[PDB]
């Protein structure tokens, strides 16, 4: 069985964060004022059951941008630029629908928009947009390569967004400059696979174009569609990520990616959930603090499943749970790093009509909504897919971050105590069930109701997904099911006591991304690291190695021998053409000192060490006992 445990008086705080951000992270790719809502739904009051009932967030957008963009004027004194007063004349009329909607506008308060460009035509390589006219090419000292792009950008922001109400939409929160470039430029069938550098390039021109027509506006990028680093034996990264933070890191104000699992393409299961995208997102913050100094904040602007081999089907419920179990898995490690990350949204859009084709039968992939006919026909009105189950099994959820255990690292958990109400969450990476033994600390009393929620799968594959609520007298022991989440609600007499705080700290290597050869020692070194007392630790080593090679180095901590566990977080990626992935090692907080040592030997050549990072975990007293 697998121990975990809940110390619901220990505050788990991390940077300036202590407690659930709902904003953040229970939110969906849509807006409040989509038309989507008004018209075909079973439900009169969507709005009123979705964002108000279930307490959910928006959002992201760039369709309205589009049908500007690919409609605008052309600049009559200057070719490639759209025309400064057609483009204010557009933008005023969509301004007046939006002051005219009222209805929409007391739901302002769960918005907090993501402003993006779709690739084409911003990215001003040749394409004409429905008026005949190209957005321009140049590349010069006056002019350098994206300044109408982004004078475009910059005067939509400034025309078309006020102050709230009838004063216009608020302003985006957030600014992306670019949907998923190296996609269209590189990786796509028939890309032209031009200049992957000068798209870096432009994200710096675009930022200065945005904030000279809007100050204080947020800029970000790259919105990588597959941030893939050990390719090409780490050419990936160093052609693409490493070059963007060189060239336009310090212009963004955030970084934005998009990280999808991939449970079924072509038959094979190649996950990011798990030591995957840990070792990915550990790259990003490692080289920055290299290059820049600094972490940047991060934006997952669309997470969760791809399912290719469910996408020139109709719609089911088992496609659902594809995209559910993906969600819940990262939804936990993007909470793990909190202080660092601004905004995570599943990719789930409301509706999406306009995703539907007529010619083969099939409707959008990934809809909150689907036609109460479907999968036989798209017909019949709109009631929930069974992505709702996501926003049913988090409803409620917030507080402040209390201390959490599970010595299994395929089982993630995480926990929030809001006043009287504690909620453990608990999720499995491993593909098979996990039974739990629960342990509850920090109270004398026993809580006055437990309500249980676990999402599983019924039936295996194209099976259905079950959100099941219950009540239970005790929960001593609990299965989790395969690739499963549950929710438990401890509901207490009185207000939960919170008297002790455990501190996370996370320190960064010197130096990072090493070539392995057998028995050479790698050294990495981890300085000014902040000891108290009490305290645990984890070393986190970042891995890309071909199959067959060895994860389990020689490791030495300031000279003194730390073995690596057999276990790490989620699976052997064994259909993957390779490993990548962070294996966490708990290290004795006695062997560590403020400036540390890492040493590495393999049996064996090949490979790389991407990073070596650490988190310190302090406490306010000896919560353990030792
Ligand atoms: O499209 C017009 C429409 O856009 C609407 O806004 C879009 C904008 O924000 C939300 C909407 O979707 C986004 O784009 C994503 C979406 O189109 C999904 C499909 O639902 O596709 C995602 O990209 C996919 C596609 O291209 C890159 C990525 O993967 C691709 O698949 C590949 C496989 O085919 C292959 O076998 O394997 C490789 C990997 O090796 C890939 O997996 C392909 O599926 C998009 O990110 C944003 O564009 C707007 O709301 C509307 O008004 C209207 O403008
Ligand atoms: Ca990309
Ligand atoms: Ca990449």
């Amino acid at each position: 069985q697998t121990h975990v445990q809940l110390n619901l008086n220990v505050k788990h705080k991390l940077g300036d964060v202590t407690e659930f951000n709902r904003p953040k992270f229970i939110n969906f790719h849509a807006t409040i004022n989509e038309n989507y809502w008004d018209s075909a739904n079973k439900i009169a009051d969507l709005r009123d059951d979705l964002i108000r009932k279930y307490d959910v967030y928006v959002g992201r957008e760039t369709g309205m941008i589009k049908t500007v963009l690919r409609n605008v004027k052309e600049d009559p004194e200057r070719p490639g630029f759209a025309d400064p007063d057609d483009l204010a004349r557009l933008c005023s009329q969509n301004k007046k629908r939006y002051v005219q909607n009222t209805k929409v506008h007391p739901y302002e308060k769960y918005s907090n928009l993501i402003l993006c460009n779709q690739f084409s035509p911003f990215y001003p390589d040749g394409t004409k947009t429905l008026k005949g006219w190209a957005l321009s090419q140049k590349d010069t000292e006056d002019e350098p390569f994206g300044t109408a792009s982004g004078e475009f950008y910059g005067r939509y922001i400034k025309e078309y967004f006020g102050e709230g109400g009838e004063s216009g939409e608020p302003k985006p929160g957030f600014c992306e400059v670019i949907n998923e470039p190296l996609w269209d430029i590189y990786d796509k069938p028939k890309a032209p696979k031009s200049s992957i550098t000068k798209l870096f390039e432009f994200h710096s021109t675009i930022a200065a174009q945005v904030k000279k027509f809007n100050p204080d506006m947020k800029v970000g990028g790259y919105c990588t569609a597959f941030p893939d680093f050990e390719l090409q034996n780490f050419g990936r990264w160093n052609a693409r990520w490493k070059q963007f933070i060189d060239i336009a890191g310090k212009d963004m104000d955030f970084f934005t990616i998009h990280l999808y699992d991939f449970p079924c393409k072509d038959g094979k299961q190649m996950y990011r959930k798990g030591s995957n995208m840990e070792a990915t997102m550990d790259m990003i913050e490692q080289y920055s603090m290299i290059k820049l100094g600094e972490v940047k904040p991060l934006m997952i602007s669309q997470y969760s499943a791809q399912t290719h081999d469910y996408n020139r089907k109709p719609w089911s419920p088992y496609r659902d749970w594809l995209r559910l179990k993906s969600t819940n898995s990262m939804l936990m490690q993007f909470m793990e790093r909190t202080d660092n990350i601004c905004y995570a949204m599943p990719f789930a859009m409301l509706k999406s009509e306009w995703g539907y084709n007529p010619k083969t039968g099939l409707a959008h992939t990934a809809r909150m909504l689907r036609r109460e006919n479907e999968p036989e026909s798209f017909t019949g009105e709109y009631v929930y897919s069974e992505l709702i189950k996501f926003y049913q099994l988090w409803k409620d959820v917030k507080g402040t971050r209390v201390e959490t255990n599970c010595d299994n690292p395929d089982i993630m958990c995480d926990a929030y105590v809001d006043g009287k109400n504690v909620y453990f969450i608990i999720n499995n990476l491993d593909f098979k069930p996990v039974d739990l033994n629960l342990s509850v600390n920090g109270t004398s009393k026993d809580a006055k109701s437990i309500e249980v929620r676990h999402l599983y799968l019924k039936g295996g594959k194209d099976g259905v997904p079950i959100l099941d609520v219950y009540d239970a007298k005790s929960l001593d022991h609990f299965t989790l099911e395969t690739e499963a989440t549950c929710v438990i609600c401890y509901n207490f007499d009185r207000k939960v006591k919170i008297n002790e705080t455990m501190e996370e700290v996370k320190y960064y290597a010197t130096d990072y991304l090493k070539e392995i050869a057998a028995g050479k020692e790698l050294v990495f070194n981890i300085n000014n690291v902040k000891k108290t007392e009490y305290g645990e630790a984890v070393i986190r080593l970042g891995l890309g190695r071909n199959h067959g090679l060895s994860l389990l180095p020689e490791l030495l901590v300031n000279g003194k021998k730390v073995d690596i566990p057999d276990n790490f977080r989620g699976d052997v990626q064994k259909d993957r053409a390779s490993f990548f992935g962070v294996i966490e090692v708990p290290v004795d907080y006695s062997i560590l000192k403020g400036n540390n040592t890492i040493s590495l030997k393999f049996p064996d050549n090949g490979g790389h060490v991407s990073t070596v990072t650490m988190q310190i975990f302090n406490f306010s007293n000896n919560i353990r006992g030792i």
